[PDB]
């Protein structure tokens, strides 16, 4: 059966973790191609030649800043998605200890055999305390969903219900989408595979603030132009989309709030004493992404505003700087949606939960 693990949002880092084994957790990285962890001293490396199909899967999506040398055992290159650091590690057999589920509730304890790259302790910098590595949930052969699929003979497909607080849900292997009271009419949009990337991309055709379409330059919103990411809590926007979106949002907010000095990395922040509250969180303009398939991904205050410190909340849209997707949706835009990442039907289901519930404790 599919494998269920509870999801915790780390208060200090805002990253999301699942229990892995023995009190240790892994960070969920939906753009990450590998499962990697520190390993006990003397942990045996798996007997995998570098020429092996399995090794090829391990190095199919190279880590930025690391070699991938010439192919005699297999070396993979675990990548910390927060700090950007990488290092060599040997693949090794390990266990993902969780429960099976026939829907949303645990049935039996299960120990799933998976291959993980054994990383050095220094790669844990910037990860949550108690985390020992990363659970890559990208569309790659040695990502966690693909490995559960092979071990349990279930689907290369996973469900996320990321929490704002309390234990959310991750289910690896499909089955009918749970909570039909909320998900019976779940919209779907295609997952777009991009060459050279294992990440999950979808396509937005329009952006709307309140009821007014945000004008963007010609071709700005293109097939596969929206990436999903659990590395940051906020949205990253390419400059052609950033400016018109932020202008529309701040103008609409000013027509309904007192701006304050920006807190890095954010561009626009407000004094929370001057923000109202409605069912969706802070009373700020609704933002809708019109996706392929005709349904909208909606952002309310809980999605578009981040509490950074007492007295200040910042708009969760941050301009990309430096070196490409128009939009990278982050954690707080995924929170309290049931998301069905289906790499077999090549689609993403996205059910926004009603205001009176949420993923935590679901």
């Amino acid at each position: 059966l599919p494998v269920l693990a509870p999801v915790t949002k780390d208060p200090a880092t805002s990253l999301y973790t699942i229990p892995f084994h023995d009190g240790a957790s892994l960070v969920l990285d939906v753009a990450g191609p590998l499962v990697w962890s520190t390993c006990d001293g003397g942990q045996p490396p798996a007997e995998i030649p570098c020429s092996s199909p399995t090794c090829l899967l391990a190095n199919a999506y190279p880590a930025p800043g690391c070699p991938a040398p010439s192919c005699k055992p297999c070396t993979a290159y675990p990548y910390n998605p927060v700090s950007g650091a990488c290092a060599a590690g040997s693949l090794s057999h390990t266990r993902f200890v969780a429960n099976t589920t026939d829907g949303s509730k645990p049935v039996s304890k299960v120990n799933v055999g998976v291959l993980a790259a054994c990383a050095p302790s220094k790669l844990l910098a910037s990860l949550p305390r108690g985390s020992t590595g990363v659970a890559g949930l990208a569309n790659s052969g040695l990502a966690l969903p693909a490995q559960v699929a092979s071990a349990q003979k279930v689907a290369n497909r996973f469900l996320l219900c990321l929490p704002t607080g309390g234990p959310g849900v991750a289910i690896f292997g499909g089955g009918p989408v749970p909570w039909p009271q909320f998900t019976q009419s779940m919209p779907y949009t295609p997952l777009v595979t991009k060459g050279g990337s294992p990440a999950h991309y979808i396509s937005a055709r329009s952006i709307v603030v309140g009821d007014t379409r945000v004008p963007v330059p010609e071709g700005a919103l293109a097939t596969g132009g929206v990436m999903l990411s659990t590395r940051l809590p906020y949205v990253l926007l390419r400059p052609d989309v950033y400016r018109p979106l932020m202008d529309a949002f701040t103008k609409a907010l000013a027509a309904q709030a007192r701006a304050v000095e920006a807190v890095a990395p954010f561009g626009v922040c407000y004094d929370t004493k001057t923000l109202g509250n409605n069912l969706g969180g802070y009373a700020v303009p609704n933002v809708q992404l019109g996706l392929d398939g005709g349904s909208d991904w909606t952002m309310t205050g809980k999605n578009s505003m981040v509490d950074v410190k007492q007295g200040t909340a910042c708009v969760a849209f941050v301009e990309m700087k430096g070196v490409a997707p128009a939009v990278i949706l982050g954690g707080a835009q995924m929170e309290d949606f049931v998301l069905d990442f289906d790499m077999e039907k090549k689609r993403l289901g996205f059910s926004r939960l009603p205001h009176f519930t949420g993923c935590g404790g679901l």
